[PDB]
Parts: C-alpha cells; structure tokens; sequence
C-alpha cells in the first residue's frame, strides 16, 4: 500500500490528501524522540524507541508548550501564527508530504519553523507542505522542536539543563530523515534544510555546528542568520536568566540541582507566565531563552567560526523582507497602532531607538539617531515611523544576514541572495507595516495557488517562480533551470555582490544590499560601543 | 581743498583717483599706531603721536612682515594674494576712499582682510575700495594689522607678548575711525565692519570682546566665524608654540624674558622661516599663531559667551562659499594637483581625512569617513575628491559658522544669511576646485564692473546686487530696499532658518544650510571625541 511505510523505527500509516484537484500522501505526527516529560524536561532528547504494529500518522501531532499571542483576539493576522492544536510537552514529531505515485529517490526539503525560539508549530496552515510537494515533486518534511525555557534553559556545567536542547531536537529530526527518508522515496544525500526567522537562524547554526554538518546537503535561510543579536546569549547570561526564572517562581536557588528540580515540578503554563520577566533590558525584538554559545554545539564564538571558515561549505540561498521590523514595533513601541497610520513624534522616535538598541550607551543611541534622521524634516511623522522601522529591521535582520553572507561566500561553493519586496494584496495588517516579517512564507508554500484564499493572478505567478527557485535549488544547488530562457538569478560573489528583488515585476539585479547601513551596524557601532 | 583733511592726529593730503570713468578721493597709508619695531615687537600697539605739517597719503603703505606663498611662481591665481608692497614691521596704516563731492555724514564700511592670521594686506588689487565707495556712495576704510608671530605670539602672564596684539591693532584702527571718520564725511555712529576668512573671524571676535563692542554698529562676516577650529588656541597651546618657536631658533628658554628678548633680536624673515614648524599635528587648514582665549580680550571661553548672550546685539549679515576647502587640499593633501582632475583613491581619501581632523582618535576618523563615503561607489575618484572637499569646508568653515549664526540669532536684532555658489567665468584655478575660498570678495568690491577684467554681463549684474545688499545693509541693518519690487532676502530666524543662494540665477530661498553635516560636526563628533 502506498500509504504504508516501513521505517527503521517501525511501520507507519499515512493518509491521502487532496491538493489542487489531485492527491498526495501525507504522514503526519511521526515521532522522532521520546516524549521529553517529567525528569526529561530541559534534558537532551533521546531517540524514539522502535514500536511494533502500525503507527497512525493521519493527523497532526500536538504543538509544543508555548506563549500564546493574545494582543488581538480573533484577528486572523496574528492568530494564524498561534498553535492550532492542543499544546503538550509531548511534542517531538515530524510531518512528511510525499508525491503520488511515490518517488524512488527524489529531492528532500526539511522546513524548520520560526518564532523567536519561544513559539512556533509545524502544523500552521501557512506551513502545509502539500502544495509544494505536489507542485515541485519533492518530499517535504517539517519537524518540531522545543521552544522557550523548555528548549533553551541553560545552566552550563550541568547535564540536567545543558542548553541548546531545542537545537538537538532539530538535529535529531534531521538524523531520522537521514536514516529513514529513503523509505518515503526521498534521497538522503540531497536534503535541503530551510527556515524563516529563528528557523533561518537555526539553519545557519547547523551549518556552523560540527555535529550537524553531515546531516544535510544544502540550506536556505529566510530573514534570519546565526549571528543575529537576538539568536544567542553567553553561558553567563544564560545562567543569569535561568536563575531569575527560578526567582519569579520562588525556587530554592542554592544549587543548579535545587533550581532545576523546582522547575521540573512546575506546570508548563507556570514557567510561561513569567518567561518574559527575565530579559535584561526594556527592549524590542529580544527573547528570553535562546541558543547559547556553550563550547559544545558551537565550538567557539560565532564570529571566529565565520572568520576561520569553520563551517559546512556548500551552496546557500538566502534573503530578507523589505520591512522586517514593523511587527515588533506594533507590539512593543509607544506610538504604533494597528488601526492608525502611526505617525511618530520626535519623542517616540528616540524612545523607540532606546528600545531597539537596548545594549547601547548614550553616545551609541545618538549615533543611531543621527544615522536615521533627516534633519531637514525632523518632525515628519511618516519619516520617523519608517526610520524606526528600518532601524529595527537593519539591526536585527538585514545587517546581520549581510555580515553572514559576506563571511560565508568567502569559503562557500555558491551563494544566491534575494530581497522580497512585494506586499500581498490580501494582507489584513495596516499599510504602514509594508512587506511584513514572515509573509514571504505563504509564497514559498504556494498558498497563492488556491483560489479561495483570494490572491491575484500575478501573485500566483510569483508563487510558482519562488517555489521553482527553492525547489530547483534544493535539487541542483542553483535556483536556475539549466537551459531556461527566463531571467537568470545571478550568483552572489565577494566582488560584485549581486542580488535580485522578488516581486511581481520583471526581475532586476542589484548590488550591495543596504551597504550604507550594514557598514554602520557591522563595523562602526560595534567599535563605538567597545571603545566607549 | 577736497583732498586736504584735518584729523585729530594732524593734517592729511590725499589723492584723486579715476574709477568707472569718474573720480573719487583716496587717502592711502594713514598711520593709526606707532611703528611696532624693536622693543615694541610682540607688544600691544600704542596710539600714533600727532604730527605737524601735512601727511602725504597718496600712496599705499608697506605690508606687514609675512610668509609668502611660492607654491606657484608667476601664477596670478595665487600671487594676487601675496603682498604687493615692500614688507616691513612698520605696517600699521589704514586706507580711505571718499566719494566726490565729499559727503557730510554718510555710511562707513571698514574692511578687515583675511589670510589665516598669518598673511594678508590691505593693498591687494581685489581690495581696492574705490569701486564700492563710488558705486554705493559710502566711505570705505581698509585697515591693517600684524600677522604671524608678530601679531599673535602668546606668552600669557607677561606684558611683553600678551597675545592677541594683532586684534588690538584692528581695534585701534577702529578707534581712529570712531574718532576721526567724521572729518572725511563719514558717520561714526554708522560703521559696519566686514571681513573674509580670518577677517570674518576677527569681525566676530570684536562682536564678542567687551573692549571692541562700542566701536561699530553692524557687522558682515564672510566665510569665517570666531569659533572656527583654526581661529584660536588655549593659553597653554599658545605658550607651547611660542617656546617651540624659540627652540627652532636656538633661543635661551629659561624664562619668558630670556625667550622674548632672543626673539626680538631676530630678523623678521628668521621667525617666518620656521613659523610652520610649531604646529602640533600633521594637518591641513591650521595655522601657527592665532588669537588665544586669554581672559582679557575674551572674558571666558567662546562657547559660554555664545550661550550666555555675552556679546554685542545688533544686525549681522553672513554666509559661506560652496567649496571652502579645495584650496587647502590643493596645497596640502596627497593626490590633489593644480593641473589634473585630482581623482582620489580610497588610500588618499582616508589619508586626507587624517589631515583634516588632526585632533581625532581612530574612532573619530572612522565616524567622519562613514559620514562622507558612499559605500555603493566607494572607489569613485570624483566622489572621494568632492567628499574630501566637503569635509574640509564643513568642519572648518560652514558648520562652525552655522553654530555661530544659530547661537547669535537667539539674542541679536536681525540676521541675514547667504550661500555663494557662483563660479566666476574667468577663474584661473582648475574646475574641480569649484566656488573657491575667497572668490566672492571680487564681487563685493565690484571688480566685475571693469570691462578689462573680462567678466560676463550676468557677473557684472551680480556684483551690483551684492554691493547694493552689503551697502544697503550697512546703512539700514537690512539688505533690502524699503519699497523695492525686487526679490526679498528673507530674515534668518531661529524657527525657519531661511537663507538665499547668491549667483546669477533668479533668487531662491532655502532652509537649514547643510544641517545634516552641521549636526554631525557640532553635536555628535565633539561628544564622541569627549567620551572616547
């Protein structure tokens, strides 16, 4: 039977699903690790024990325990990102969409969801792999991993909460794909991992971490890189936040054992209710429990790894969205509102700058303000709004990714860069937010191909192009069709630094994506803060 | 006799001179102080002793002892600024151009020449007051003052070389105009002092210094202000340079008396030959002996005087030239040449930046470089050239003058600002130099009205407009004709900050003259250098 598969962990029973008036197979909720509950909380994941009988993989699994956004009850715009299944600590499962008839040895794509390392689910509607698996004929896999304190509590030096266990979760899911995808028709020597936001940062971390390098062939990073100021902390800051977490729940703090044990007796929602109280500064775009430079998963500091070429050399395709920051300003900066043009005063502008660059002294805050202010029109509400929007995106997503791509390209075997600047016609968020963080995802998964979702004809065409780029790159290491007649996505080189825009207009090639600012955020400011 | 005048110092005999096919009276070389020679060198000036008989004032006086530019032998471009008379320490004289028939009580204009406080003469062809006195019917006076070590050697604490004696020279010339101009037809209660470069800086210093405030009514400042980074030094740096001067001439350095005496036995050219060896840094646009904040001429620091409103309140008219820096780059920065387009490499660019901001640490040099570089075209030879040109002008002339005008306007009784951006059609300097430092002078003195000099018709028209503005402002405190139909030069206010361009095109009003950079040079950089 096409829906029955015999893996090294036991038999699995999938289900048939309709897609664009056709059908493909889907194996939902396959376990890849033992449930990380009770004594296992905060602990490294263990391989799932083989099982007899047939595993029913016809329905989505639960979502990991996480913080749930309630800033806009009912609003589809924000609820489409919330967990759509019962949350549970028993969350380590993966999903597979296989073409029909079943392939013999085709290209594999493993998706890693984003969510600031504090949220995310593989089961969201925007992550339905059926459209992509169907249209491009690839085996699509979406894994899951623990988030928040459950996957990133770090008390370096102990084995009960070593840290980075959330990344080990992803690595284990990849280990399973490596050992079993052949039974689903996938080629294990041709797996491409791709993700967005924290997922894009995760993908870059597997490229850097020695223990993950051999588990995949290529990588796609969307709006996120391993060296983002929010994606990781020192073992010291990790320890500091873990303890403060314990202090908010009145736990015995005399020893790691004392603290960990107390945290293991707590109900999931009890740790989530106080999770945001441990941040060191009043800030925007910063999260409590994230990966930590421990000397294990990451041998040394990330910057020295990037300079010494200490990372997997292969091809990578990555890019960013035009307005990466508007989302975090809406939820956390004074002056912004979902229902207004949000014109910002000088007052709120400088107030927002303090929230965006939390680790900066006054001299630094002044440097940023000078770099993003037009003194010929300093009280222009729309210029201060977009200025604040650029700052948040540049510092948190764009400038950090450009530093990675430039460091990587010096040792890699091929880089392809894009700038996504098309605002979907059906977006429910206000206009001032522009091309929002995470909204290029829907084009990657092909949602525009389904009429009932209401996209335009040009938006459907754009989705097929992107899907064909991502898929063609996954298979060959180049997003372009060998002998095509279409426009060529030029390769990004240390010298030219070419990149393309991704929208519904005739492709255009550009150079040096936001260099002026990237030099400010990657060369000048760091130096300023270190001297002063 | 129209050419005979009886002043409080004695009788004076002038000469008749032709101008634009007419005639006016000229009294050249009238003494206003005793010759500052021998024991008087470096000493404060003394009033000239009255004389019997008639003083022959029909020929120009000598020029003060000074450094002479020989970088381009024969080249009119640079020699038109060199002394055109025998140099001598006996140099304190003034020149007066009086309309014919002699006025009864008309507006007076006293010109103070520029030259970095190390050069200058009242007798240059470009400073011939006859055209202006004739065309606008005003009494025109040009004074002289000691420059270089002769007028600025400063050994605070002693009375033999107190410092600022060069400024006291100007003040004395003004004292004479105040006590005697009435006998030449001038109104002593309506004297306007105006100058360019160091002369513009001098004018601003008389506005600040308590002892000079009552000697004039209004002031015009061209391309120079009292707070320019090159116009003054601390008593300590003054003392340091005076001593180093003595060390270059092998003088006994055990005491001020020892040093001063040794410097007084030296021939003029001996001090001039080593004058440039005392600068503290390898630099561009910096001079050895300049005014010093001594607590006498200047009560306190200049910045505190400007903030407390401690200065003469009146009307002022001032502005700058488009390309104030090209002249100092030509003579002192690697890469620039009089006979080439001078395209600058990245190498020379950063090299020039080090020479332009001599007192800056590496962090500061990097701030400037980032502020003036276009990272999308960083190896563009023409962009690095103009970038270096803007830096020198902004830091040395434009940003400092904007700080003054903004501080002054808060307490003054009327400010008028201009931006001169017309390059004369007969300039002998290369094109890359643009609207050069000091070339607005020729329009102020009316040289374009004389056919044989070869200006265009629009350039002659521009000269009459400027002459009428300067003269109409000198008489009324407003450059505009009461009920004219022409375009109005709007008043500069703290709020709007309006200013006009000065060229051969239909007047246009603008706002916030180079604010972006002025905020960098007046607010950010100072702060950066002080924190680091």
């Amino acid at each position: 039977s096409e829906l029955l598969v015999n893996t090294k962990s036991g038999k699995v029973m999938g289900t048939r699903v309709p897609v664009l008036s056709s059908h493909i197979s889907a194996f939902l909720g396959i376990p890849f690790a033992e449930p990380p509950v009770g004594n296992m909380r905060f602990r490294r994941p263990e391989p799932k024990k083989p099982w007899s009988g047939v595993w029913n993989a016809s329905t989505y699994p639960n979502n990991c325990q996480q913080y749930v956004d309630e800033q806009f009850p009912g609003f589809s715009g924000s609820e489409m990102w919330n967990p759509n299944r019962e949350m549970s600590e028993d969350c380590l499962y993966l999903n597979i969409w296989v073409p029909s008839p079943r392939p013999k040895s085709t290209t594999v794509m493993v998706w890693i969801y984003g969510g600031g390392f504090y949220s995310g689910s593989s089961t969201l509607d925007v992550y339905n792999g059926k459209y992509l698996a169907y249209t491009e004929e690839v085996v699509l896999v979406s894994l899951s991993y623990r988030v928040g304190a459950f996957g990133f509590l770090a008390l370096h030096g102990s084995q009960e909460a070593p840290g980075n266990v959330g990344l080990l979760d992803q690595r284990m899911a990849l280990q399973w794909v490596h050992d079993n995808i052949q039974f689903f028709g996938g080629d294990p020597k041709t797996v491409t991992i791709f993700g967005e936001s924290a997922g894009g940062a995760s993908v870059g971390m597997h490229i850097l971490s020695p223990g993950s390098r051999d588990l995949f062939r290529r990588a796609i990073l969307q709006s996120g890189s391993p060296n983002c100021p929010w994606a990781s902390v020192s073992v010291a800051e990790g320890r500091r936040r873990a303890v403060e977490l314990g202090r908010n729940l009145n736990c015995n703090l005399n020893s790691d054992e004392e603290l960990i044990h107390c945290l293991r007796e707590k109900k999931p929602q009890e740790l989530i209710d106080v999770e945001w109280n441990v941040l060191p500064f009043d800030s925007i775009f910063r999260f409590s429990f994230v990966p930590v430079i421990d000397g294990e998963f990451f041998p040394t500091s990330l910057e020295s790894m990037l300079n010494s070429g200490n990372f997997k050399k292969t091809q990578i395709l990555l890019g960013v969205n035009k307005d990466e920051g508007s989302f975090f300003l809406l939820y956390g900066a004074p002056g912004f509102s979902k229902d207004s043009e949000s014109k910002i005063s000088r007052e709120d502008f400088m107030s927002g700058v303090k929230l965006s660059v939390p680790h900066a002294n006054d001299l630094g805050l002044d440097a940023v303000t000078l770099q993003y202010t037009d003194w010929m029109d300093d009280n222009n509400g729309i210029k201060n709004r977009d200025g604040l929007d650029d700052i948040v995106g540049d510092h948190n997503v764009i400038c950090p990714l450009m530093h990675f791509v430039n460091k990587y390209t010096k040792f890699g075997n091929g880089t392809y860069l894009y700038f996504f600047n098309h605002r979907a016609s059906n977006l429910v968020w206000p206009e001032w937010m522009g091309v929002i963080h995470g909204y290029e995802i829907e084009f990657v998964f092909g949602l525009p191909l389904v009429k009932e979702l209401n996209y335009t004809a040009e938006e459907e065409a754009l989705s097929r192009r992107i899907m064909h780029y991502w898929a063609t790159f996954a298979k060959t290491g180049n997003p372009n069709e060998p002998h095509s007649q279409e426009s060529k996505w030029p390769l990004f080189t240390t010298k030219e630094q070419k990149f393309i825009d991704l929208n519904t207009e005739p492709m255009k090639v550009h150079q040096r994506l936001r260099v002026q600012m990237c030099v400010f955020w990657n060369q000048f400011l760091p130096k300023l803060l270190n001297a002063t």
